[PDB]
């Protein structure tokens, strides 16, 4: 029926890696900056470690590990391994610039049309991969897209991924709890809106209980000032009542790619092209000796 999931679950030793500092915290626990130096490989891999102990919380963190180890794409956050301490630790690739939501907010005056459209292509690619792997994300947002380098973003948070965030949810999802890859398209449309507005909160001030009826009436998120009808039309198509009428991720890759070839024709930003963002060809962009990124460190 279904193909056997031959993914390898890597078990890392507590002594094999160290916690440098705290990146962010919440209700789940906390995410630490860290370094992983495996066995005797003469490599230092920059990592992010996701840390009360209870049997049900450990099932939830192990389910997230299962899903995360069962993915491999340049625009998806893969699980490097797990550490079997009192409470299970998830070891993932360090995405130094953090989430895209906080990134667009903090760097607005330096974010141009090329970056914005390149991000859209990259998220669509990552999402289309999840669709190929028959994986419904169920929590796509600009807060769940991480920045490796300003020119490379990846999809994260598989704590909801299967084979509530109302303001990102499709109408069928709010009303009937139906989650399809076309419901992820709605969440993608909201994500694009989050980027195009440089981090605005969707339906700000409106309570989540009012959203259901608002979408039912025919109301949608407004057109960002930088958005041409071409880009907004896409966002709107992601928000159709008929899930089948919404675009497919493979089409979103195509659409945003054509636009990324001539970004100034599709996004009107004041002082565009003269805008600068960190590049791997910059001064002190990165002990430092023997540091390899996880994307270049393959197999045990
Ligand atoms: C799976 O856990 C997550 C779910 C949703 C969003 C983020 C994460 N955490 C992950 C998961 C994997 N890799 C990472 O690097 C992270 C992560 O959060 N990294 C991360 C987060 C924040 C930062 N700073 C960016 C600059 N800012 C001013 C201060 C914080 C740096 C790295």
């Amino acid at each position: 029926g279904e193909a056997p999931n031959q993914a390898l679950l890597r078990i890392l030793k507590e002594t094999e890696f160290k916690k440098i500092k705290v990146l962010g915290s919440g209700a789940f626990g906390t995410v630490y900056k860290g370094l992983w130096i495996p066995e005797g490989e003469k490599v230092k891999i920059p990592v992010a470690i996701k840390e009360a102990t209870s049997p049900k919380a450990n099932k939830e963190i192990l389910d997230e590990a299962y899903v995360m180890a069962s993915v491999d794409n340049p625009h998806v956050c893969r699980l490097l391994g797990i550490c079997l301490t009192s409470t299970v630790q998830l070891i993932m690739q360090l995405m130094p610039f953090g989430c895209l939501l906080d990134y667009v907010r903090e760097h607005k005056d330096n974010i141009g049309s090329q970056y914005l459209l390149n991000w859209c292509v990259q998220i669509a690619k990552g999402m289309n991969y999840l669709e190929d792997r028959r994986l419904v994300h169920r929590d796509l947002a600009a807060r769940n897209v991480l920045v490796k380098t300003p020119q490379h973003v990846k999809i994260t948070d598989f704590g909801r991924a299967k084979l509530v965030p109302i303001k990102w949810m499709a109408l069928e999802s709010i009303l009937h709890r139906i989650y399809t890859h076309q419901s992820d398209v709605w969440s993608y449309g909201v994500t694009v809106w989050e980027l195009m507005t440089f981090g605005s909160k969707p339906y700000d001030g409106i309570p989540a209980s009012e959203i259901s009826s608002i979408l039912e009436k025919g109301e949608r998120l407004p057109q960002p000032p930088i958005c041409t009808i071409d880009v907004y039309m896409i966002m709107v198509k992601c928000w159709m009542i008929d899930a089948d009428s919404r675009p497919k991720f493979r089409e979103l890759i195509i659409e945003f790619s054509k636009m990324a070839r001539d970004p100034q024709r599709y996004l009107v930003i004041q002082g565009d092209e003269r805008m600068h963002l960190p590049s791997p060809t910059d001064s002190n962009f990165y002990d430092m000796d023997d540091v390899v990124d996880a994307d270049e460190y393959l197999i045990p």
